[PDB]
């Protein structure tokens, strides 16, 4: 209750037919309807999760998104079966703002957005926004069109807000308001404004590129405005050492993929635990899908053959190793000839320490969560999608487990 985590769906699912060993899947299974997501995979590693229209709309993200035959099973057959989203979980709809960021005003009317989450039944319903990137150094003062920018983008957001909150009077989900800013004033600014409206319930926004300070600032900031039935949730943060300062500050809800995004987009700490310690995951790359080795073929430096078994045996030592039928030692050798190849022979020397960690202290082992149990050491290799996403799923259930963790103290004395 204390404070709820919700997931972002940026179609972060897995295809439970991958042949590890072999690396095959099914070829005839269908994208979405025959994939797993977190909560599929996991008895319960969030509250909910929370939908962009942006991203259902296709035209946002930029990638690999919707596609309308999706899009049209989505309302056809609704968002719960879509997601297949168990009844002890909750939904929140948002406008995906981040994809239309460099636009002049949000593409959509606030009466489209409605329509949207009342048609998908979420629980709660965020106003239709237009972020306000950029945010004061310290003893930095916005000047100009800079400054009239940002103003103009706070307007147009607290326009929208209200707009969005007497238009949403009849509906069954909660309207949650959002709150823009450039400085701790501003944002304070944001709140006074839609707590003024009648809102109960805050997003503060555009806090995912802020330090934690500034963000830990903006709350001791805001805490006076907030009472007693007040909600308040911080958009696209998650930051596990700093739940319990959130909780202090009047934070009720947060939402995040970045321990998702940490499994395959950092150099080092791929795979979190609950100690908070972390380790890296070890470089096995496709050898033709890496840049670096397409481009050693291509050049004459390896016979294309060599590769191919050099990449293989770094795979068969890792699983050799997993079955403990071969030393720690020679498995090392093996990953590292391949690392040789791949990044050239003083960047494997830097990576030996941190390999000598990762397979050493085999903390896949330990972890009781259902992706390290079922896949074992494969979880701790960076290389293709259906790993690096499992192990963003492990590291989705270790913050869910950081924030139960915190939810279970209760102050006394
Ligand atoms: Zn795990």
């Amino acid at each position: 209750s204390k404070l709820k985590y919700f997931f972002p769906d940026s179609q972060d699912f897995i295809d439970p037919s991958f042949d590890f060993v072999r690396e095959t899947r099914n070829e005839h299974r269908v994208r979405q309807r025959d994939d797993h997501y977190p909560h599929e995979v996991f008895p319960h590693p969030y509250d909910g999760m929370l939908v962009s229209k942006a991203v259902v709309d296709g035209l946002g993200g930029g990638e690999s998104k919707y596609t309308r035959a999706q899009r049209l099973r989505y309302f056809r057959n609704g968002m719960k079966h879509f997601f297949r989203l168990p009844d002890n979980m909750q939904t929140m709809g948002d406008c995906g703002a981040f994809t239309y960021v460099n636009q002049d005003v949000p593409p959509y009317r606030v009466e489209e957005v409605i329509e949207f989450y009342e048609t998908s039944r979420f629980n709660y319903g965020v106003s239709l926004d237009h972020i306000i990137f950029g945010y004061e150094k310290p003893g930095e003062s916005f000047s100009g069109e800079v400054l009239a920018e940002c103003r103009r983008r706070q307007d147009i957001t607290l326009t929208l807000a209200q707009d969005f909150l007497v238009k949403s009077q009849k509906s069954c989900f909660t309207p949650f308001g959002v709150a823009h800013g450039w400085n701790k004033k501003s944002y304070r600014q944001s709140v006074e404004a839609l707590l003024a409206m009648g809102y109960k319930n805050i997003t503060m926004g555009g806090m995912v590129p802020l330090k934690t300070a500034q963000i830990l600032e903006t709350l001791e900031e805001i805490k006076p405005l907030l009472k007693s039935d007040t909600q308040v949730h911080l958009l696209g943060i998650a930051r596990p050492e700093s739940f319990a300062d959130f909780i202090r500050l009047g934070v009720t809800s947060i939402d995040s993929t970045t321990p998702l995004q940490q499994a395959f987009k950092d150099r080092k700490n791929n795979y979190h635990t609950p100690e908070g310690r972390a380790y890296t995951a070890v470089r096995v790359p496709q050898f033709d899908a890496n840049p670096s080795l397409s481009r050693k073929i291509k050049s004459g430096v390896i016979d294309q053959d060599v590769a191919r078994h050099l990449e293989k045996d770094a795979m068969h030592a890792l699983f050799e190793y997993d079955n403990n039928a071969l030393s720690l030692e020679k498995t090392l050798e093996a990953v590292l000839a391949y690392e040789r190849l791949h990044s050239g022979e003083k960047e494997a020397e830097k990576i030996r320490a941190d390999y000598e960690r990762t397979l050493g202290d085999r903390p896949w082992r330990k972890c009781e969560c259902n992706i390290c149990r079922s896949i074992g050491i494969n979880v701790i290799i960076f290389r293709g999608a259906e790993r690096n996403r499992r192990r963003g799923f492990h590291n989705i259930q270790v913050l869910y487990n950081r924030l139960q963790y915190t939810l279970s103290l209760r102050s006394e004395d």
